[PDB]
C-alpha cells in the first residue's frame, strides 16, 4: 500500500536527491551514483533506500539506484504539498484495480481527492499486490503520468463546458487532486423513486458527451455517483443527479471502434437498470449511427481536442491507448 510515514522526515537535501534519481530516469532506467550527484548526498541514498523510496539494482552489467512506485507517490506528494494543494492526508484509502484513492485535506482544512494512476498492477494469490513485470517499472509510471495528465485535461474541458464532473484541482506525475463530490457509487444505491427520469438523465449524458465528441468508454456503475438532493420545499422529495468519474481511457467518437465503445456505453445502463431496479426503457437506443450525426453540432465544443492542447503526442496517445485497452481486456 501507501505508507506516507516517512514524509516528514525527509530533509530537503533528501528531497534533492529522490528528485534528482527521478530526472535521472528519463533517460536510463538504474541510475549511477555518479548520475544522481550531477543531478555528500550519500546520506540522502541511504535514507531514501531504507525509506524503500528508491532501490539499489547490482545484477551484474546494471549498477545503480531505480525510482520506486512509493517514490515516485512521494515527489508527487510533495509537488502537492508545496503547491499547498494538499496540507495533510487521511486515514482513509481506496485501493482500486488500477487506481488508488486518498483522502487530502489542504491548510484551510478543506478536504480534497488525491487519485494514484496505478496502470500495471496485478494481485497474486496463493495457490497452496505488485506490478505486470511485461514491461519495466519507468514504463508503469511514465504510462501512468500519460493517464493522469490525459484525465485531468479531459476534467477540465468537462467542467468547464458544465458537465458533472469532479473538480479537477491539481495533476503532478501519476497523480491527481480533485474536489470530493457528496454522492456515493451507484452501486451502492438500493433503489430509486424514479428510475426513468435517473435513466433519462444517464442517457442524456452520454448523448451530451458524443456531441462534444466524446465516449467514456467504461460507465460502470463505480463510475456513476448518484447525488441527493433534499428539496427544500418538502424534505420528502428527493430528487437525484448523477455525477460522472473515470476519464484517462475516454475516446474520441471519431475512434475506428467508437461505434462499439458508444453502444457498449448505452447496453451497460440499460443492463444495471434492468437488474438492480428492474427498470427497462421503452425507447430503442440511442444508437452510435444517430449520435455521430450530432457530433459536433449546434456549436458544441469537441473536448475530444482537449488532449493536443496538452502537448499529447500521437506517440503518447496510442501508448496509453494500448495499455488501457489490455487493462480493460484483462480484469
Amino acid at each position: 500500500k501507501l505508507d506516507t510515514r516517512a514524509m516528514r522526515h525527509l530533509t530537503a537535501e533528501d528531497w534533492r536527491v529522490l528528485t534528482a534519481v527521478e530526472m535521472g530516469s528519463k533517460n536510463h532506467e538504474i541510475v549511477p551514483t555518479p548520475l544522481i550527484e550531477k543531478i555528500g548526498v550519500h546520506k540522502s541514498i541511504a535514507t531514501l533506500a531504507k525509506a524503500g523510496l528508491i532501490a539499489r539494482m547490482k545484477e551484474a552489467k546494471y549498477d545503480g539506484y531505480r525510482l520506486t512506485y512509493g517514490g515516485l507517490d512521494y515527489l508527487a506528494l510533495h509537488t502537492h504539498a508545496a503547491r499547498k494543494d494538499v496540507y495533510s492526508v487521511g486515514s482513509r484509502i481506496g485501493v482500486g484495480k488500477e487506481s488508488d484513492i486518498m483522502i487530502v485535506a489542504d491548510e484551510k482544512g478543506k478536504q480534497k481527492v488525491l487519485k494514484i494512476h496505478r496502470l500495471g498492477r496485478i494481485s497474486f494469490r496463493t495457490v497452496k499486490r505488485d506490478y505486470l513485470r511485461n514491461r519495466s517499472t519507468g514504463s508503469w509510471m511514465y504510462l501512468s503520468r500519460l493517464a493522469a495528465i490525459k484525465e485531468f485535461a479531459f476534467m477540465k474541458a468537462l467542467y468547464e463546458e458544465g458537465f458533472p464532473v469532479p473538480e479537477p484541482i491539481a495533476q503532478s506525475r501519476h497523480t491527481i487532486v480533485m474536489s470530493l463530490v457528496d454522492a456515493l457509487p451507484m452501486r451502492q444505491v438500493s433503489s430509486v423513486p424514479d428510475p426513468a427520469s435517473l435513466y433519462a438523465d444517464l442517457i442524456a449524458l452520454i448523448l451530451r458527451l458524443a456531441k462534444h465528441g466524446l465516449i467514456h468508454g467504461d460507465f460502470n456503475e463505480f463510475n456513476i455517483l448518484i447525488r441527493e438532493e433534499k428539496d427544500a420545499e418538502d424534505p420528502s422529495s428527493i430528487t437525484l443527479t448523477p455525477i460522472i468519474i473515470d476519464f484517462p481511457q475516454m475516446v474520441s467518437m471519431d475512434h475506428p471502434n467508437a461505434e462499439m465503445y458508444f453502444d457498449r456505453d448505452v447496453q451497460c445502463i440499460k443492463r444495471f437498470f434492468e437488474r438492480r431496479f428492474h427498470f427497462v426503457s421503452t425507447t430503442p437506443g440511442p444508437f452510435y449511427k444517430d449520435a455521430k450525426k450530432t457530433v459536433g453540432k449546434d456549436g458544441a465544443k469537441r473536448l475530444d481536442a482537449a488532449l493536443e492542447a496538452s502537448g499529447f503526442t500521437k506517440k503518447m496517445a496510442k501508448d496509453l491507448e494500448a495499455a488501457i485497452r489490455e487493462q480493460q481486456e484483462s480484469r
